[PDB]
């Protein structure tokens, strides 16, 4: 409550997780390195730490949610629900990013390269989409901080 | 990496994984009494402590099927292809429990009911599932220890 | 050191505080469904993590007392006063609970079942005294936040 420390919490809450969203991305890379040279031990260490990012940031989107549906219900206006609607996506896409990790995590462990790879791709992806919207969000932020 | 090494790093994970599914099994309860009692704050610690507790039962269900794909390599077939039959089966069911699980969290954060409880109770429907995988597992595992 | 950064903290403090709350009560509903299903290992799992959520609580506890001190000497101010004598006596009852939470632990591990109801219903009784005790602290914390 009081939209001040709300305002607050969320700069913080974003400060965090874009830090986990570039440690996710080395962790990215290094998994893309190790499949393509063939090391599959690697690749599975590497895995496990963007496993491990991806559920940070999904925890992240998840209180971004949460704030900016606080901060509505305290100041219903136009810009609120803006603001909510790009972070509902957000988390929307990076739940999904989540998903597809798990779908290539799983056919690593198998043994299922092509899965994997379709499946390591569109996380890759979605995760750009998710970049692309949580700059969008900070912009909508700037408006609503007001300096 | 022996057969019998393999087996006992095993035995140790499912270990760790059971203790996680108790702690697993007290958040999804919590958060249902939360649920039913219409304390939606409360409702959401108890979804993000089953969410972390959930990611944990999906790392050692990875870290499984890796143990026994393992297993299958340095055999040359046993009752390892079952073993890692099951394990396979339990990631994707704990894989899918992760993802309705992420859904109902979602929907509890955008305040939409009727998608959590929809997600929600597949959730629980499918940590059944995969409390019956794990028992079978270990069940099969039982009979490759020799002791 | 200055009114405000001490007043954050015990925020910070308090909002951690409620969320091991939870989690104590989560474990004490689930050594409850145990104890009363008779599933002897999953009791002395849920106690043990009981204990450790308990023993968190009573360190927040513990943190809340000396930043209240902290406060009353840098902002003198008689709802200080106040909260710092409601947390005292909020120490004290998770202190209490958790001396009866080791009898019943222990009268677990010795399988005493007339020692371990006894404790046990003891330990619930003082688990609602202390969220009585924290209720009233939050309000207290909320009139010194003075908007």
């Amino acid at each position: 409550s009081d939209a001040q420390e709300i305002l607050s919490r969320l700069n913080s809450v974003l400060e965090a997780a874009w830090k986990t969203i570039l440690n996710l991305a080395s962790a990215t890379d290094a998994a893309e390195k190790a499949y393509k040279e063939g090391r599959e031990e690697d690749l599975a260490t590497y895995l496990d730490q963007a496993a491990s990012y991806q559920s940070q940031v999904d925890q992240y989107a998840v209180e971004t949610v949460r704030l900016l549906a606080e901060l509505k219900k305290v100041f219903p206006d136009e810009e609120a629900d803006r603001a909510l609607q790009i972070a509902e996506k957000l988390l929307k896409t990076v739940q999904e990013a989540s998903k597809t990790l798990d779908t290539a995590v799983a056919a690593a462990a198998n043994g299922d390269e092509e899965t994997f790879a379709k499946a390591f791709n569109q996380f890759v992806s979605l995760g750009n989409q998710a970049d692309t919207l949580f700059t969008q969000l900070q912009r909508t932020l700037t408006n609503l901080n007001k300096k």
